[PDB]
């Protein structure tokens, strides 16, 4: 497979922590957008949490619904499990 023309690039960065990029579409479900990274940093979705412009995403909705296009930098947060 090849990324670029189709889909978008998302770079998740944790507050003064770690980060990582991933290839996902524009209508990607927040539920999958998280599970994907969970494998990258080997962190459970239960802990790590994504944030956009101070907006809490719900596992299920689509980034497109939040008005988030390509080249979007998501914010990662650590929560106590």
């Amino acid at each position: 497979g090849s990324s670029g023309s189709s889909g978008m690039q998302l770079t998740v960065k944790a507050l003064q922590g770690r980060e990582c990029s991933l290839q996902v579409p524009e209508d990607e479900l927040v539920s999958t957008l998280k599970q994907l990274v969970s494998e990258k940093l080997n962190v459970p979705v239960r802990q790590q949490r994504l944030l956009f412009k101070g907006k809490a995403l719900a596992d299920g909705k689509r980034l497109s619904d939040y008005s988030i296009g390509p080249n979007s930098k998501l914010n990662l947060v650590v929560k106590p499990l």
